[PDB]
């Protein structure tokens, strides 16, 4: 069967404390549709209860010690989680935990630490003398004492802060000590990319390397994980994540899938990470989004057969993950940048029923998010249902590609004689509708097709020769498979 990802979280998901049981209530729903994974956010304990999870202060809290005011996390408690994931198994769905690493937060008390400014835009440079800053650095874990892991965190442990607690003053401090320098190989982009925000993990540092490797092997194995979702890995040494991901593979024996978030609008320098890390794990298409959402965004003016240019599925299929949405690119958020409503359905299409790249599904796409915005996205499980049904069941077999108009373009997929009456035609378009002979192949020569999104109701006879010719309204999608 083919496989399909879904984010399972929005920005706005509520601070209840019952996401984890609303995920195990939707396992056997998730399973119909056709999802074979999901991407559960971080899970362990951030700097105060309502955190998203990228705030992180306990990566050995999962929601059991009192820490921050709180047990549980935003998402729930430890047993809550490990019942969730217990149901998805059960359901044959693999689980995915996003993984936070660049940084640490909410430490429990300031230390002194001498330090230098650097320049925001070429970090290589040192920009003041150095000084004495107050920077928010020791992390005792009151709530959790040595239970687990008894490592204790200190400035040394961390390569610089943005914060002087003393002078009450933001800027980018490098601190001073023994080797102290920022890491590389990381992203060239502002000369030296490694700090982000809060304090900036060294991994330099032989004991943290040590530890955070312990800590991936202990999160794998306390919540039978079944692979990874990298954050911030432009952030983090490359070597260093190759490292990480080997050594969990090593000591649990499983595949443990692996996808990094390195974001960038750039083939070139997802290429670099990919080499850089061996082709161990794969990476989001970032490029493809972005051509999904000028082509939502110029009202039929994009040129159709431009939509595979320029992105990493084009060149390395089997290491892309492609998507439409996530919780960066949503209404309101850091990376702003979603794809029209109208061009949605269009865009699932071309990603869940194409052969190559591995889709991932939205949660605030399906669901609907819950930010303040006027411009919030509206709930659309009911036209992605039939697309993901049309990726489970029919998208099978040889694909033939027709990227020959500005604005419609379509693929066929022949099937396999292995998934019974597999095979479809899918056509989109940014403009007016119309039509496209295409060649779905000669095993299927005679049969009645039908529009699964239902957006057509007149069915296509393929000919004798295994073609048919497909229509397709204005600024729609119509995917067409055995009656
Ligand atoms: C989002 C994306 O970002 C990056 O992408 C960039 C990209 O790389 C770049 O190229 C560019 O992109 C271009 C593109 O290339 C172009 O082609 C295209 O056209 O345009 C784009 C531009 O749009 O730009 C991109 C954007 O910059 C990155 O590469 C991606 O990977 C990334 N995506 C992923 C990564 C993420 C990060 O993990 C996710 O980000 C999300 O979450 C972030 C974290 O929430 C969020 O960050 C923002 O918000 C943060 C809050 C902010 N932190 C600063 C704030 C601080 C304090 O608030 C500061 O903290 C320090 O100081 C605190 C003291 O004030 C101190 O706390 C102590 O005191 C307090 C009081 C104590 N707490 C007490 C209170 C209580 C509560 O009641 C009690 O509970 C408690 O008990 C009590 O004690 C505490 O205990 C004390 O410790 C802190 O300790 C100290 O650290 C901090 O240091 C500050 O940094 C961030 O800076 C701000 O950025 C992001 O916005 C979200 O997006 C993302 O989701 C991932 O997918
Ligand atoms: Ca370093
Ligand atoms: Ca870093
Ligand atoms: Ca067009
Ligand atoms: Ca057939
Ligand atoms: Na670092």
């Amino acid at each position: 069967v083919n496989g399909t990802l879904m984010q399972y979280f929005e920005w706005y998901t509520p601070n209840d404390g019952q996401h984890w049981k609303r995920l195990q209530n939707d396992a056997e729903h998730l399973s119909d549709i056709g999802i074979t994974a999901v991407w559960i956010p971080p899970a362990y304990k951030g700097l105060s209860q309502s955190d998203n999870g990228y705030g992180p202060y306990d990566l050995y809290d999962l929601g059991e010690f009192q820490q921050k005011g709180t047990v549980r996390t935003k998402y729930g408690t430890k047993s809550e989680l490990q019942d969730a994931i217990g149901s998805l198994h059960s359901r044959n769905v693999q689980v995915y935990g996003d993984v936070v690493l660049n940084h640490k937060a909410g430490a429990d008390a300031t230390e002194d630490v001498t330090a230098v400014e650097v320049n925001p835009a070429n970090r290589n440079q040192e920009t003041s003398e150095e000084y004495q800053i107050k920077a928010w650095t020791d992390f005792r874990f009151p709530g959790r004492g040595n239970t687990y892991s008894d490592f204790k965190w200190h400035w040394y442990h961390f390569d610089g802060a943005d914060w002087d607690e003393s002078r009450k003053i933001s800027r980018i401090f490098k601190f001073r000590g023994e080797g102290k320098a920022w890491d590389w190989e990381v992203s060239s982009e502002n000369g030296n990319y490694d700090y982000l925000m809060y304090a900036d993990v060294d991994y330099d540092h032989p004991d943290v390397v040590a530890e955070t490797k312990k800590w991936g092997i202990w999160y794998a194995n306390e919540l039978s994980l079944d692979g990874f979702r990298i954050d911030a890995a432009k952030h983090i040494k490359f070597s260093f994540l190759r490292d990480w991901v080997q050594a969990v593979r090593q000591a649990t024996g499983k595949e443990m899938f692996t996808v990094a978030e390195y974001w960038q609008n750039n083939a070139g320098k997802l290429e670099n990470y990919l080499n850089k890390t061996s082709f161990n794990q794969s990476v989001f298409d970032v490029p493809l989004h972005f051509n999904l959402q000028a082509a939502s965004s110029q009202g039929g003016g994009y040129d159709m057969r431009k939509l595979l240019n320029g992105t990493v599925v084009s060149k390395h299929p089997l290491k892309s993950v492609t998507f439409v949405d996530n919780h960066d690119t949503q209404p309101g958020q850091s990376l702003e940048s979603t794809v029209q409503t109208w061009f949605k359905p269009l865009a699932y299409a071309f990603i869940l029923t194409r052969e190559s790249g591995y889709p991932q599904v939205f949660y605030g796409d399906m669901y609907g998010t819950k930010g303040d915005s006027q411009r919030e996205i509206p709930a659309l499980k009911h036209k992605i249902e039939p697309i993901l049904k049309a990726r489970k069941q029919y998208a099978y077999g040889a694909q033939h590609d027709y990227f020959d108009h500005h604005d419609i373009v379509g693929w066929t997929r022949e099937g396999d004689s292995s998934v019974a009456n597999s095979g479809l035609a899918a056509l989109i378009t940014d403009g007016p509708g119309g039509a496209k002979r295409m060649y779905v192949g000669r095993q299927n020569a005679g049969e009645t097709w039908h529009d699964i999104t239902g957006n057509r109701s007149e069915p296509v006879v393929i000919n004798s020769e295994g073609w048919g010719e497909f229509h397709v309204n204005g600024g729609s999608v119509s995917i067409y498979v055995q009656r």
